[PDB]
């Protein structure tokens, strides 16, 4: 089969994953002292804010839909345009992004380094108490690699449990293959293995200006070519597409069939397609909320409002 | 001894607690779909946002410092001005407060009732799958009552363990008593047993307009009379006072000694006091980040920007 099962994450650097988990939930990575990775990739809600575009520092309206951190390591690159190569490189972006955490790499590292409890952990992981952006993002990336979603009802079906999904869902997987969805959405993450044009046969209408891969490569052929997203946990990651325009998976599957394949789905076919896509929802990360250390007199004060 | 030990939470109703935890972390209880109770009472950082005052809907600056939910069921009343009797009544407020979650009770219950997984849990706890603010806030309060902080160094000391706290911290505690702090800050939560004047001997110098109890009662005698906060986990719940004006416990202790007692602390005395107070940090809630059900076609969409 073109779709493969996701296996539970193997943790090989436990101290580092713990430090990463703390940092993913650390709102003092932001200027406000209020926004953490979790604010926009909420692990209680499919690893996303579930908004059309993000709400950032000062309630600024973000330019693009927040994708899920779930199974993000199976992606060939990171961000919609693939401008980051892995999760460690990606993590540098939000901290310093004015529309997101609104901080700087220098302020983030000073903030974390103010606290002996954090310094002790960087020392255990990397060899001394220095905090720099490489270590901080490396730790975050190590944690994110644990956020896989094994044991979806579909995975149980691929492993031979014929009763793990409905007949609607089984017919939907067949449609998925037979219509050509799988040509772009395949591998363990049902997506994430390639860049492809959004609007291959028919243009995709949006008033969102994001040009995708063209903004990394400079190639006009790369205009509106985006990373193919994962369809794992697609049930949870509404609204859909990079512009957050579509709230129902019903409409997303029909928009994809219409513009990627040249023909929308029937009522029955949509029912089946959605059934299959929901069966891709895996076991969500079970994480204990991390207990973060107190700020001290050396910790930069947050600036939620004026100064 | 005027301070008592915090015992671990007796969990008698774990299904309700579970439901309560989900709702406490549920950002779809806010109009924006972005703010939950945990936003302002962040359980990773002492049950508080650690901001001078809170960030609400549309990034509004709130009027007062968000208190910790840790040990809050020990409080004689809820809110700085004591306007809510207990955690259940309290929880109704923020959901409908325009400067906080900015939602309505009607929309909150419709939002939760839209999802079969939520309806199933309400049924399992209350007997049918109807959602109203009564059951919603009952479940949240059930979860909050579990958020006690046992096993602090000072508790170990009260129980007899002499090396539980430092020499400084021991001197700290005798000073806390001898100077009269314990007249207002006592019991299991080292606080929350009474409302007292902020600025008993001298005025509290603040630019914050909050009136305290007078705002609720109208009485001139209740002016700047506030619920005495818990000092449990005071290490973690900076900045201090209802105006969130002071970031160090050093300043906080000196301000109190001065304006509540007419007393000035030696540097060694302030350091002793701060060591004592630091010893009041207990074991933090150990909880699993709740997995919330997906919205569906009957779930009201979040409204992060629109005025309607
Ligand atoms: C260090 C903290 C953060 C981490 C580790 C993180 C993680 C990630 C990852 C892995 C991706 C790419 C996944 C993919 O392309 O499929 C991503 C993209 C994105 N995240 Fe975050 N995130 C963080 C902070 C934030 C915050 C605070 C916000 C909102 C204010 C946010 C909103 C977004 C948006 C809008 C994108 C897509 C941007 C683009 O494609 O250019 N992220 N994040
Ligand atoms: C009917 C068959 C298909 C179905 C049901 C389907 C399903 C989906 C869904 C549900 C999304 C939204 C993901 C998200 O927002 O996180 C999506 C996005 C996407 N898919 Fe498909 N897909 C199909 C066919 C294809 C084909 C044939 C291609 C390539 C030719 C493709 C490439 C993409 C791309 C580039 C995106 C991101 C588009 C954007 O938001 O700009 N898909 N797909
Ligand atoms: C239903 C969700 C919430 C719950 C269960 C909750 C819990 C509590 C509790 C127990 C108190 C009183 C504790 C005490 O006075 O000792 C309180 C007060 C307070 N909380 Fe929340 N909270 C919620 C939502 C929020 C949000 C979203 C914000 C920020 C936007 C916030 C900020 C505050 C503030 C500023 C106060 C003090 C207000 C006053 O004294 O008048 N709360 N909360
Ligand atoms: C040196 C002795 C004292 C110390 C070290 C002390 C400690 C503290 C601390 C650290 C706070 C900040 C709590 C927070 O912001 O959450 C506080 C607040 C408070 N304490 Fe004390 N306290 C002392 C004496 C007193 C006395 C004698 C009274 C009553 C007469 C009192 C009543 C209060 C009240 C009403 C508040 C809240 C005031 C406000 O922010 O509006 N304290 N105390
Ligand atoms: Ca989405
Ligand atoms: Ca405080």
């Amino acid at each position: 089969e073109p779709i493969e099962v996701i296996t539970p994450a193997k943790i090989t650097e436990p101290e580092k994953v713990e430090l990463g988990k703390m940092l993913f939930f650390e709102p003092r990575l932001s200027k406000s002292g209020f926004i953490s990775c979790n604010s926009c990739h909420n692990l209680s809600t499919g690893g996303v804010d579930a908004l059309p575009t993000s709400i950032g520092h000062h309630w600024q309206e973000g330019p693009i839909n927040s994708p899920t951190v779930l199974n993000a390591d199976f992606m060939l690159a990171q961000f919609w345009d693939g401008r980051a190569s892995n999760l460690k490189e990606q993590a540098a972006g939000p901290i310093a992004n004015p529309k997101e955490m609104g901080f700087t790499h220098e302020l983030a590292t000073e903030t974390i380094a103010s606290m002996p409890a954090y310094r002790a952990r960087f020392a255990k992981v990397y060899g001394d108490e220095k905090v720099d952006i490489d270590r901080l993002t490396d730790a975050i990336a190590a944690f994110e690699k644990t956020l896989v979603t094994p044991n979806s009802p579909f995975d149980q079906y691929l492993l031979g449990k014929q009763d793990a999904i409905s007949g609607d869902a089984k017919a939907g997987y067949q449609l998925f293959k037979d219509k050509g969805c799988v040509s772009c959405h395949n591998g363990p993450a049902v997506g994430g293995t390639m860049f492809m044009k959004m609007g291959l046969i028919k243009p995709f209408h949006t008033n969102n200006p994001a040009e995708g891969r063209k903004g990394v490569t400079g190639k006009d052929a790369d205009k509106f070519v985006f990373k193919v997203p994962t369809l794992r946990n697609i049930e949870l990651t509404y609204p859909y597409f990079h512009d957050g325009s579509v709230w129902t998976l019903e409409e997303a599957v029909n928009t994809m069939a219409d513009i990627q394949l040249g023909q929308k789905l029937t009522e029955k076919e949509t029912k089946e397609m959605v059934a299959f896509l929901n069966s891709l929802t895996g076991e969500q990360p079970q994480i204990s909320l991390p207990i973060l250390p107190p700020s001290n007199k050396e910790t930069p004060r947050p600036v939620p409002f004026a100064t």
